[PDB]
């Protein structure tokens, strides 16, 4: 297991970069997001080649978009799944976490 980043990366799309802290995650798994493949662990980039590169279309298994804004029902939970859960109980995080616009993700 590669060592979890120490500072926030680089989460690109094909217009905006947005920036992901992994210490605000430490109490989520990691394969929560970094999801087995073929049953094997992986840890490359979500847009890697052959796996979520579409970083144009809004839906669709292989949308960067959709893997990250989809409000649920998904395979996985998306970043505005777990967030809008986590909003529920700490409503005062509300913009930060789920905005579209002046939110931690989009500043
Ligand atoms: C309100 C529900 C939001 C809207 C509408 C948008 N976002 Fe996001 N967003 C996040 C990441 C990590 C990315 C990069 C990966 C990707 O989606 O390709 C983005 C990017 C965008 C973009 C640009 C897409 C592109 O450049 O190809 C748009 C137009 C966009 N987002 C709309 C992360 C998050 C996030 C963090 C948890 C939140 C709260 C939002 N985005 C909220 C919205
Ligand atoms: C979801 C809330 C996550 C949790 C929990 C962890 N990581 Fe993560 N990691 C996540 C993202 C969105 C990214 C960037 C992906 C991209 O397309 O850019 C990362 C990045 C990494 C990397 C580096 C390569 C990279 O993609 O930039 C590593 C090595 C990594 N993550 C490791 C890691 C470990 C070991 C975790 C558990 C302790 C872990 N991450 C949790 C999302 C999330
Ligand atoms: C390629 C080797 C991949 C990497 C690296 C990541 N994902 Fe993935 N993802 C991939 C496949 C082939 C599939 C479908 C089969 C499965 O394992 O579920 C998925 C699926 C998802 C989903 C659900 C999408 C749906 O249509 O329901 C999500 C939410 C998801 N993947 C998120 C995600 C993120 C955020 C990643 C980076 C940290 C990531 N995946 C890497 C293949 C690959
Ligand atoms: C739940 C399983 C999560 C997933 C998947 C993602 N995030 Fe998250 N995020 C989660 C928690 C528990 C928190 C902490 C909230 C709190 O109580 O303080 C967060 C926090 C962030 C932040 C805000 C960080 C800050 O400004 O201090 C950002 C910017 C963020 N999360 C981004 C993000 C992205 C891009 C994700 C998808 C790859 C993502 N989160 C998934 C829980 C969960």
């Amino acid at each position: 297991a590669p060592a979890v980043p120490d500072k926030p990366v680089e989460v690109k799309g094909s217009q905006k970069t947005v920036m992901f802290p992994h210490a605000p995650h430490e109490k989520v798994e990691c394969v929560t997001c970094h999801h087995l493949v073929d049953g094997k662990e992986s840890y490359a980039k979500c847009g890697s080649s052959g796996c979520h590169d579409d970083l144009t279309a809004k839906k669709g298994e292989k949308s960067l978009y959709y893997v990250v804004h989809a409000r649920g029902e998904l395979k996985h939970t998306s970043c505005l799944a777990c967030h809008s859960k986590v909003v529920a109980e700490k409503p005062e995080l509300k913009k930060d976490l789920t905005g579209c616009a002046k939110s931690k993700c989009h500043p």
